[PDB]
């Protein structure tokens, strides 16, 4: 059961923007969650061939990492602070769609979703 080819990051016909609110969720929240210790099992797309979960992405249908958001982030690729935030909310809503309460994946998620929350909620206002 293949891997299927990581989210798209690069797409020159996209309109998007730099804003100061998605300089924040680079500079601030994907940095903040990208050092945590609990960090490294989503910094890239689910290998779920070396993995051995050959459901995975027949279960998880919109994956998304962090390694795919830093990408997207360092490409500007974005239009908006919300689609941004939503990739974030995706991989962890995916992390708890895919696994059971109380593993060792959730919790290194919920660890690093708690951290998120936290600086999404001062997020700055939109110059
Ligand atoms: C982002 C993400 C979401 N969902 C899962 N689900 C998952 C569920 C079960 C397993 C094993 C399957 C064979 N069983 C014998 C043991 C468990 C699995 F490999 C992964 N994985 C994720 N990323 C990840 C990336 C690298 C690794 Cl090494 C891991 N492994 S892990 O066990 O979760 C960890 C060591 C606690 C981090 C996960």
């Amino acid at each position: 059961s293949m891997n299927p080819p990581p989210p798209e990051t690069s797409n020159p016909n996209k309109p998007k923007r730099q804003t100061n609110q998605l300089q924040y969720l680079l500079r601030v929240v994907l940095k903040t969650l990208w050092k945590h210790q609990f960090a490294w099992p989503f910094q890239q797309p689910v290998d779920a061939v070396k993995l051995n979960l050959p459901d995975y992405y027949k279960i998880i249908k919109t994956p998304m990492d962090m390694g795919t958001i830093k990408k997207r982030l360092e490409n500007n690729y974005y239009w908006n602070a919300q689609e941004c935030i939503q990739d974030f909310n995706t991989m962890f809503t995916n992390c708890y769609i895919y696994n059971k309460p109380g593993d060792d994946i959730v919790l290194m998620a919920e660890a690093l979703e708690k951290l998120f929350l936290q600086k999404i909620n001062e997020l700055p206002t939109e110059e």
